[PDB]
């Protein structure tokens, strides 16, 4: 194991430049993080349809970016959506192992508006961590606000 750590900043400025997007399974995009990555990595996206909880690793004019399906959690069951939120991180962890991504800038998956329209940060960190229990990659885990920042440590402080 390396380390895993909460970082208050922007993922669309991360040095690793391996980043995740909240794609939907249609490939059709839109978002905060997603529209910040467009201001870093336009010549870097292939926008395909993707399977639910799966990914597409894209190669571009400076870095490689991973599109992944964050399902809208108001459409799925909680125990089922929780199974898909493990799978979405596990199916990413496979790719972070295979393509040898020894450090990565990783966001939250579909935990905000794309949840049940409400914040599930700590449950999404448990699933980020539960996919990473079978990995040896170092983890820049981003946030914007100091309550959300404190929530990502609070989620690690349920597994310390
Ligand atoms: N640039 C950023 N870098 C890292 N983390 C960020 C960033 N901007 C926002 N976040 C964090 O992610 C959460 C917000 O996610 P989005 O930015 O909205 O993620 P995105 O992939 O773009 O989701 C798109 C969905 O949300 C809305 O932006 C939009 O309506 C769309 O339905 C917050 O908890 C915040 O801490």
């Amino acid at each position: 194991a390396p380390s895993y750590h909460v970082v208050r900043g922007d993922i669309a400025t991360a040095t690793e430049g391996v980043i995740i997007n909240a794609a939907n399974s249609k490939g059709q995009p839109g978002g905060g993080v997603c529209g910040a990555l467009y201001k870093k990595f336009p010549e870097s996206f292939d926008l395909q349809p993707i399977e639910v909880g799966k990914a597409r690793l894209v190669k571009g004019a400076a870095k490689h970016i991973i599109h992944a399906v964050g399902p809208n959690f108001n459409k799925v069951s909680e125990v089922e959506g929780d199974k898909q939120l493990a799978e979405a991180y596990e199916s990413i962890a496979k790719i972070v192992n295979d393509n040898n991504y020894k450090s990565v800038a990783i966001p939250l998956l579909s935990t905000g508006i794309f949840s049940g329209n409400k914040d599930r940060l700590t449950q999404s960190l448990n699933h980020l961590l539960t996919a990473l229990d079978t990995t040896d990659a170092d983890v820049a885990i981003y946030c914007r606000d100091k309550k959300w920042e404190m929530t990502l440590k609070e989620a690690v402080a349920r597994r310390e």
